[PDB]
């Protein structure tokens, strides 16, 4: 008829005897005197349809197979975790139980109701593998920060791949009061070692402001963290929603950290973009957007952010030690920054030794009035160094205030010395008010001064500035009054190409140089009467004297001759008359001087001294007569 | 005897029944009424031979292991793609089902006769894939561009890893006519929107000349993208085969692009190895060998080239703004680029406010004559920055040109205006014939000139030129004829060490200067009679005066005493006589001037004026009489 | 009963027929003549415990299921590689059958007794997956080099993720003798073309010192490989042991490559942390701590190390071309060099146009007496650039000997020649002794001169050298008895703010200027008499005299009046007067000259020529009385 048979309580069954179940399933005897009621007491009973009692061509069971096929790729779905559904419990088995991990792909969204701790040396992929906070993540009351992924206090974690991390705001925003509040970031690692943390893809956080001690997080947060990695890329929805509060601040954060790198790409965030603050630590080309916060904030000490990407603040694109202990050589190593209400960057007060190099263009783009906040570069602090290039027209935006603006409020105690200025570009002024500056400039097409040195300038080097077609060069408007104000201020080379007004200086330089022979070929084939080959000329502005001609002195070398046949010296001397300083020469030339008179109807002369110490003047008669010794 | 029972007719199976099947694949029934014939139907049966009958230990069915063990990384080859066939069918059924995609392995290389559109938001892994067009790949009749991996109009995409594509061309060869040609990319995305695009290597492209309206394609080409990355290595095959006509263009082509990032090497190309064209697009360390082309091609606005790895061109190394409608802030941020028939770096008459720093050597290999064409750095537009490092030397290549070359063809809208020229090395010529250029060189060993400006070089600072060994520091030589022409040139600071000639200057510059007290001194010990301690002299070009001597004019700081114990001013003029121009000094002492004849056997005099502005001389009679007024 | 039937000897088996093997295992005959004993000859029999006899839903057997799924991801442990045992065998099996490879993952630790060879064109991933060495590694006798992993002759190799070496030199140390010792390499690639390496984390080599023909391997070496890549991190455990010898030299060591790419981490090196040579090579951030040899050795021809991160060497933190052939352009391209015993570079003799640009602190760390090894930047070579950034407090280390120390010993075939020098920062010296430096400086607060040029500095040009509240900014101090020692050098423009002692010079420049007018506009407002507005001062130091006053002559553009409503000119000279030198002036004024006597109770005078040239001397009787020619 048919195969069927259910256990005998009667029988003994031999070796290999095959009887069935109650469920229908086949078992077999492993022993020759079997009495066991396999539906009770499988001792010395297998069931034929087992994993371990099927072979593959190789002479692995398929147990062995399902086990090391298995073993290659540990996943979160093998802990039973499902996208789209709570899977907190699973995700936390799959961690405890498994060195190397699979998160999943793509395609997979995993909802946690609680914290997921990392834990140490373990090795984690993921091929995109989201994972969504819901309701409870939040954790105990006093709340303390949590995040979606976390690596708190966790060693020499590795991530391969990408994870992706979504916070809904709105879920949220009904928890605490006044004084305690969630913070839920996306991934937090707070005094993580030797952790690289792969790639982050991460929308929203929740950080809601409360009155006291209020404890900024990152969507993507590492903390007071040692030679970690992470790669982060994070929206923190600032112009894609209406919100009644503030519910997320900073994008991506790095506080009090050790030997840490990013790769970092923040928008839409309601504070700062990216936040990068400690010791030894690198952003590597950050690329900030549209940020309500400073676009990139740097502090700590040798934190060095390289080529720059910055675009689109309602504060500036960079601050330098912004709220900060510390911002000791605190660097930006290229880049561009654009589209700023305030300043392009911000070094603050408490920056040492600071260096910023930039492309940068649109700041003060504020309704508000002009001030030092509408600056390029904003810049106090002690030796920073700046190297500036920017452009006005750059970008079809409109700038506000002066490209670079170094500026003390006092000489005593100063809020910027010691800082080193290079600017190139177009269409700004460079204002300088802080002692020990040294200026080097090329400046294009300002309306006013390429470059100012306003007050409080004492002991600045101006070593060269070049204007091409602007309204003046360089002008130094010190307080006159004050003599420590423009002490020591060298004012050197000023080139000036097709400006409006001569530059304006104050004070006078010592300068010590190497003896020199100076050697000035003229190549130009004809020279007329009186024609200047090369002079000096020293004018004044003594109130004695008001009305146009000011020229007090001068040596001139001169065509002596309508056919340049003869060459001399004009020494220039002045004596006011008529309002105005009359000018008059010795006329130095081959065989004879002549001192001319110094003014029409006086006589010229000649005075010498006698033995005795008294003076006299050979002075012409009119006459072709002796000459004598007139008293003076 | 053996156990075997086929279906009856006539019987009812109880549930757990067990039968054959007339193949000989066991049957168990499932119900306890059961009259169906299972090799007709199926109905309350099980075929005992399926995997959801296998048990594992956990408790898992064998089904369910091969379905979530095969959900963790699905590929092609289960959809029946078949490594050196054909695979389209199953490729297109791969991606059209699974939104995260394994393409396979290094041994793995499918076949493709149709274009391979990857879909939005999906993840692809691949460990070095490979892909092979065959034939009908081109499409459909009037032919328009296609690839074998496709990314057009696609939101999203993740690629991890190594894709690998591979076109011959000899297929595609024969296809089209003079008006419309086949264009086959090895990775082409068109309209693309963030995607990583992950990693390529790929030989071979398909773009034939036809006569109207010629596109030329990559290799691997991304056109009118927003926020896409790729890295890619290609090979274009030029120099490897003998081919009819130009098979492939460009190997690595980026058009119209906003925001998008290359890591970029190309070989072997027949037209531009790399070429990145847009809007705040990255090429990371371009590295290009041996291309036809110019080896890296920049355009757009905000491009920049990131240490650069450039030998080996029929053209030049580094086209700025090459057939573009702009060129605007496209920079080279370092590198290296050698051998070149042409220019290292051509900045195109286009480009505006473009930044090039580059260490480079063996420009102008060319057979051809010296022209604009064989320069180190040929520049041209508006207000670009060179940052030069040269070598002739460098890499046993003998160049030919000037290092740099800065030129326009005329003042009235010139087509080079504003540059910024910084250039260091050793043993070839800076060139200047442009407006408003500021120049600052270092030149080691310059045969000639280390400096020439030539004509239309109007409000030009030269801020600084060393030249060591040098045959001249600089030369000025503008358009004498014309005022214009060297109006408002300013020549700096030229320092000389051990050149052969003198350096030539044209125009006389307007300085302002702030006052200083200027201090030489001289440490020397010894000071012989008439011995030198610092002077200014001025020469003449007079065309009146023709023979050897020259000084028209002079001041000397003197020691006026065969012991260095007194010291004095030379005041120096000069006259004509019998074809020189004769020096004489009036002599400025410690209690006297003396004023020297013109000539020997000329007198001496002093002219003084009369009140009524009558002029005359003290002239000594030779003999020690009384001094008389005599007219001049 | 139950079902249970043998093979029957007499028996002809139908197809279908399902028996027992004497095993219990069930065959069925596949044939319907059927007389084969399956217990001795399966022909026409199958048993039914096969993967080919399972079916998966879609159609496929367990077997083709097994095979798809397994030949996705060939892994070590597939090839009976297990975790905590010698794996040597099953590795070289599993690496000799797959072109694709998976190691395993940061819970695989295998033993490998054996060197292991990759595969060329094979692609390998790894998840963490470690490797031990473990005695016979070291292979047959004559020693020569081994690793762990090798590619040494190998083309094409990919390798995707992480691996991992341990090397215990405690095993090996009993090894060798004298003259031939066990080398053991983490990782060696000899002869390696087109590889990508991928990731190392490796820790230990063994590589004991051997008395002649001494070979250094890396703990991760390439050697004489073309166009590859690796990421390595390596500890050498110097400071984290105690050792009889020197067990391990270099941590990452590239030698005699082409073209070939580092990300590099090196610590606890007891030679040099990394070490890279050869051609176009790149170490891209070198990250190095604690290392006995010098932190990072480069030499070869175009090497370039970017963005460096140097702290703590017994030695330096860079050596260039360190006992190497060559080192044409090899540069340091940006970072941080500190706490070095000697130097943070020393540019060897060997040196050819290597550029290094650094910030650096915390040289001459040595207990040692200061010499030219207690550096900041140590330069010898041939036309080396120099950018330094330097600070003397910074990290809290006190430096040792100057910032910048550039000399040779000789002017004849000089060790140092053409180096160009540009040095800012805080607290230490400039040290120039070598022909053709060009230098610019910014020095603030150093004790001394800012800038030392001493013997052998010969055509050198000083171009800028500002110092702020040093020293003394510039001291020249050549070497006085020889003219060629300080011939043709030239110190352009000294900028002294508040410095203690004013700079020092030597010699005197011939300078070619273009004309100028020179115009010195004075702001003040108010001159008192004698005043100088502008003014050049030429001082002696000769034999002669000696007593404080040295102003040798001079021209002062000055204010004539009480009132500053008259100017003019005051020609300065002087003679040696009661062991003084004594100050007199001629007086340029509107309508006068005034010549002063040389002394009180002297006389002045005019001398003048008669046509015979005898000379005559117009001066004043004491008496207004007849003029008369005195003989002179």
């Amino acid at each position: 008829q048919y195969y069927l048979k259910y256990f005998n309580p009667d029988i003994v069954y031999p070796k290999n005897a095959r009887i069935m179940l109650d469920t229908g399933v086949v078992v077999m005897s492993m022993v020759d005197g079997n009495s066991t009621n396999p539906n009770s007491n499988m001792t010395g009973w297998v069931r034929v349809n087992s994993a371990s009692l099927i072979f593959d061509q190789s002479g692995k069971t398929q147990q062995e197979i399902n086990d090391s096929q298995k073993q290659k790729l540990p996943s979160l779905k093998d802990y039973g975790a499902v996208s789209g559904q709570d899977s907190t419990a699973a995700i936390k088995a799959a961690i405890a139980a498994e060195d190397f991990l699979y998160f999943g792909d793509i395609g997979d969204n995993f909802i946690v109701s609680e914290q997921i701790d990392l834990r140490d040396g373990c090795y984690y992929v993921s091929n995109g593998a989201k994972f969504t906070a819901a309701l409870g993540i939040e954790g105990s009351q006093p709340y303390t920060p949590k995040s979606i992924i976390n690596a708190s206090g966790k060693v020499g974690i590795n991530i391969s791949g990408l994870v992706r991390t979504h916070i809904d705001h709105n879920i949220f925003s009904a928890l605490g009061d006044a004084n305690s509040k969630p913070t839920i970031s996306g991934f937090l690692a707070d005094a993580a070692i030797d952790c690289d943390f792969g790639k982050w893809e991460s929308v929203g956080s929740v950080n809601y402001y409360y009155t006291p001690n209020f404890k900024e997080y990152g969507i993507v947060d590492l903390r007071n963290s040692i030679d970690c990695y992470i790669e982060a890329d994070v929206n923190g929805r600032w112009t894609e929603e209406t919100t009644a509060s503030t519910p997320s601040t900073v994008g991506i954060m790095g506080s009090n950290n050790k030997g840490c790198y990013l790769k970092g790409r923040a928008k839409n965030c309601y504070w700062s973009g990216i936040l990068w603050e400690g010791e030894d630590c690198v952003v590597d080309g950050p690329h900030v957007r549209n940020t309500k916060g400073s676009n990139l904030n740097l502090a700590g000490k040798n934190t060095a952010a390289y080529n720059v990407d910055l675009y689109g603040s309602e504060q500036g694109n960079i601050s330098i030690g912004e709220g900060a202990t510390q911002a000791e050589n605190c660097n930006v190593v290229g880049g561009v920054a654009g589209n700023a209400k305030f300043a392009n960057c911000h070094l603050h007060s408490v920056t040492k030794n600071c260096h910023v190099k930039l492309f940068h263009y649109g700041w003060g783009q504020t309704a508000s009035a002009v001030s030092d906040a509408t600056s390029g570069i904003r810049c106090q602090g002690t030796g920073n160094t700046i190297d500036s290039e920017f452009d006005v027209t750059y970008g079809g935006l409109t700038v506000k205030g002066d490209a670079v603006n170094v500026y003390c409020s006092t000489l005593t105690n100063p809020e910027a010395t010691n800082i080193k200025v290079n600017v190139v570009g177009i269409g700004a002024r460079v204002q300088i008010r802080a002692p020990y500056t040294i200026v080097n400039a090329k400046i294009t097409g300002a309306t006013g001064d390429a470059v100012v040195l306003g007050e409080r300038c004492k002991g600045s080097i101006v070593e060269e500035v070049t204007a091409i077609k602007c309204g003046r060069p360089l002008q130094y408007a010190p307080k006159t009054t004050d003599a420590n104000d423009y002490a020591g201020v060298i004012i050197g080379r000023i080139n000036d190409v097709e400006c409006t007004n001569r530059s304006v200086f104050y004070g006078q330089k010592i300068v010590h140089s190497q003896r020199k022979i100076e050697r000035i070929y003229a190549q130009e084939t004809a020279f007329v009467l009186d024609q200047v080959l090369e002079a000096i000329e020293v004018y004044t502005n003594d109130s004695g004297v008001t009305g146009a001609n000011k020229l007090a002195s001068a040596i001139r070398h001169i065509s002596a001759d309508s056919f340049g046949t003869s060459y001399g010296l004009d020494l220039v001397a002045s004596t006011i008359s008529k309002n105005n300083l009359a000018n008059s020469k010795t006329k130095v030339r081959a065989g004879h001087i002549e001192v001319e008179p110094a003014v029409a109807g006086a006589a010229s002369h000649i005075v010498l001294y006698a033995a005795n110490g008294t003076k006299w003047k050979l002075e012409p008669t009119g006459s072709a007569s002796a000459a004598n010794w007139v008293a003076v």
